[PDB]
């Protein structure tokens, strides 16, 4: 009766979450319960597609709707579903986004550590798709998962002002700083902030585009033979 | 000093062409040429684009704003005669069009607008300047009066705030395969950052844009764009 | 264990009845500005210690930009000591690895000083 034991895990996870919903372990115990019996991916064929239809758009949209005014109640129905919709990897991205907005960084964190785990157990999943052809793992769902001294001296000096006033002022500051810089290295750092800043406001395409021009502008300057760590991240970012 | 009489001449005839027919454009249109043709290049800006020119006495303007609900032909004449002595006071040219739009002179307002639009397109440097007391040449509600990407985006920048625009710019890039498209998209991002008031951040974006064009060899292919980009980085 | 320690910062500092710490400095490792540091080590032990310390630092410094300061350290050290000759020598083989790596197009202060602080 793996079935019954699996109940029990969930039961304990329900309760753990109920008692402490800012604390990972319950979330973790559930993922397990849900992805226990799974030993090898579902039978696929034409275009990697699987005989399993995706999450009811209606349903997904409705969830994406609530996001602006999210509560501890939303988060529960999301989760209820990804307990019944094993492979819905996009919902594990929501759960993480929701949780992060409700104030639970650590749980978001965990939701993902545990997913990345599942994908290393059976990576065939990173390629599979639902009978409608849509991917088990989107590209925005996969960038999610993949992981200076004076650089952070401003970046942290700014992401602070990005919290007191909004993005508008964040940039406003970034500007007034740059006007008083001589060294290109610094000015390149600034522009680098601008990108990171847009990343946190939800500008995945506009941010990435700055990384592209920052990686090449660096590689062009031959920083692979001096300060290659900078260049190596820049490369990872621009994906 | 002889083109003094020539300008006055152009005005008298304007005065007349309107007296005889207040519902017909040309009169008003000539009045413009009397005032803006002598203007060949913009005035010397200083501390925050303040040009050493005084503005329209706010009291004298309040008065015109007062009268706006109950508008007569005598009001309209004083707006216009004022906007004859304060060449760059573009708010007057909105007030004239509003006066004219209520008084049923629908194609005159249109004209009053097209003619400004013309002048601004000629010396676009004016859009950003302002008077000694920092009151804008092209004012807030006046640029709204005269309004595919920088088209659609700076449209969204005025309606919603800046973030909504940046938000859109983002979802446009999402589909812009060819580097030309992308290059423009980042070019907009820059314009928009100057339109929000961070000059040096846009300058820094323009510097890397021209140096990127120059290196792609666009000077022998879209030299217009590369020579615009060049000055914007001064 | 990292979290449990992060939930209560005090548990680290504590010790049992017998004064034996809850968390050893051995266990804390299981979980967890050079000229500033070492230019004072020169006032204490002699110049010979200032170099012995500089050695253990460069043991791990995978970024050559760090190292260039680490050799810029070895330069500063000898310069202040009185050895003005072996000094300028070191500031030449540094100034030229700059013009080589293209540092007039990046961090060009470093350069402009390095030249008049060598010729």
């Amino acid at each position: 009766n793996d079935r019954a034991w699996r109940q029990t895990q969930l039961k304990v996870a329900e309760l753990l979450i109920e008692r402490q919903p800012e604390v990972a372990v319950g979330y973790r115990l559930r993922r397990h319960a849900v992805w226990a019996g799974i030993t090898a991916v579902p039978m696929s064929g034409a275009g990697n597609k699987t005989p399993l239809a995706p999450m009811s758009a209606d349903m997904v949209d409705e969830y994406r709707a609530a996001m602006n005014a999210p509560d501890q109640g939303l988060w529960q129905r999301i989760e209820q579903s990804l307990t019944l919709a094993p492979y819905w990897f996009e919902g594990h991205r929501l759960s993480a986004e929701v949780a992060e907005k409700l104030g639970f960084g650590a749980v978001a964190q965990a939701i993902a550590e545990e997913l990345g785990t599942f994908l290393q157990r059976l990576p065939a999943l990173r390629e599979l798709a639902f009978s409608d052809g849509s991917p088990f793992l989107s590209p925005e769902c996969s960038r999610w998962l993949q992981p200076g001294i004076g650089e952070a001296g401003l970046a942290e000096e700014v992401a602070q002002r990005h919290g007191e006033q909004g993005i508008a002022a964040a940039l406003a500051l970034l500007d007034e700083r740059i006007a008083q810089l001589k060294e290109p290295r610094d000015r390149f750092h600034a522009l680098l902030v601008q990108a990171e800043l847009l990343a946190q406001e939800g500008m995945e395409a506009l941010a990435r585009q700055h990384y592209q021009h920052l990686w090449q502008e660096a590689s062009r300057l031959g920083l692979s033979h001096w300060e290659p760590g900078l260049v190596n991240r820049l490369e990872s970012l621009a994906a």
